[PDB]
């Protein structure tokens, strides 16, 4: 019981990365929502989970939204502790073919979205007076940048930079802002994100999930569970001096 | 004449920083196209400047002009051999009080007008055949972020990110793309800056200019004339092994 009688709202935790956090965070005895665009799925995880979960349709890109997502959460909850802002997208093309759609999307969600949603959230916990938790979901593209992943890759430096940003501003109402960098994860996007790669590279289909998994020091491709530990510790009062930071979790696939 | 006949687009060079650069290349045997959002102010630098300087309406948030002053310019030159993204909006405030209105504006020029701007360029420099040299114009806050300046910080972020994933991919073509981070530039916009800083802080109107030039190891603020040598230098050949690297000539500000 890590997290024992406490709050968390977890965004486009329906499926993958996010679903396991909420899964963790539950068995730690907190109470968490699954917040997602589509209600549909929400609902069913959050039925999946138990009576600790509850679901709840956001859409980070959109404000209103966003200040009806926290506003009913305040009435169910009374105060919000943890924010992690997992939602996101992905996407790949060279520079000379980067599409102002491709552009317009990422950024909406992936930055847009964690900004905005720190925000709505900060402004509550201010006024709540017991500080809080955020965690931000960066990613080792945004340490570095990839030929074909230029838009990504950009999105999640911004996030970087937030974190950083958003940790000096609010310690000093109690509340700790840090963000954690998977490396590369398995999951079925792989599918197509493989597809991309042996397409753009003149490569065999399924060859480069192979050399990346193969690349990774530790031997391997990262997973759900190996993230859930330093999720839930950057939201433990151990973590009350770490502020404004970007902890790597990835096998050792880059070095911060 | 390190940069004899070499033609180079420096946005938002009608004042400023930009202006110091269209200069300087004139010097060093270059003809410049002084691109701006006002044409009466971009038209009165380059018959300020000579017969080497023409001018052209730009704004770099609009893909319509962006292929127009592209396409002019290749009638005109025949090729675009530099291109010095410089085009850039400042602005500060807290995370609580970041406005979407802040927030719209200032990634739609930092951070999309420096990528499709070198996107264009780009697609022109590989159909010429011979290369070229992009130059974009990063900053000290897009090494770390600050609490009052968020949104920009994270701008400067990306545009360090956007340059590392183009230098990787257009390092193939012969186009070399580097950026420059300044550290404290004089101003006059310093003068509400100050204000602004101020009134956040609780400081006597003049004493965060003050602070920040005594800060500097150099022992003072930064000065256009500063920059220059390093702007003309990152696009002559001595430089042709320089790829996705952004250098810092801030007198010590930030070290990387």
């Amino acid at each position: 019981m890590r997290l024992d009688g406490k709050t968390a709202l977890i965004t486009g935790s329906a499926r993958g990365i996010g679903r396991a956090f909420a899964e963790a965070y539950v068995r730690e005895g907190a109470r968490v929502a699954i917040a997602d665009i589509n209600l549909e799925a929400a609902r069913a995880t959050a039925a999946e989970i138990g009576p600790a979960a509850c679901a709840i349709a956001l859409d980070v890109t959109d404000q209103a939204s966003i200040d009806r997502c926290v506003a009913e959460l305040l009435d169910r909850w009374g105060s919000i502790d943890i924010l992690v802002n997992n939602a996101a997208l992905f996407d790949l093309a060279p520079i000379v073919e980067i599409t102002r759609e491709s552009y317009d999307r990422l950024f909406a969600i992936n930055v847009s979205g964690t900004l905005f949603m720190m925000q709505a959230v900060a402004r509550a916990m201010i006024a709540g007076g017991r500080g809080g938790k955020i965690i931000n979901m960066a990613s080792q593209a945004g340490r570095r940048g990839e030929a074909l992943v230029g838009v990504y890759c950009a999105t999640k430096a911004a996030v970087i930079s937030l974190t950083q940003s958003a940790g000096l501003n609010l310690i000093r109402h109690g509340i700790n802002v840090n963000a954690i960098a998977p490396g590369v994860v398995d999951g079925e996007h792989w599918d197509g994100v493989d597809a991309k790669f042996a397409d753009y590279e003149n490569l065999p289909r399924g060859e480069k999930k192979r050399q990346v998994g193969a690349a990774v020091p530790f031997g391997r491709m990262g997973r759900a569970e190996d993230l859930t530990g330093m999720a839930i510790f950057l939201a433990t009062p151990e973590a009350d001096y770490i502020v404004a930071q970007t902890y790597n979790v990835d096998g050792g696939n880059w070095m911060s």
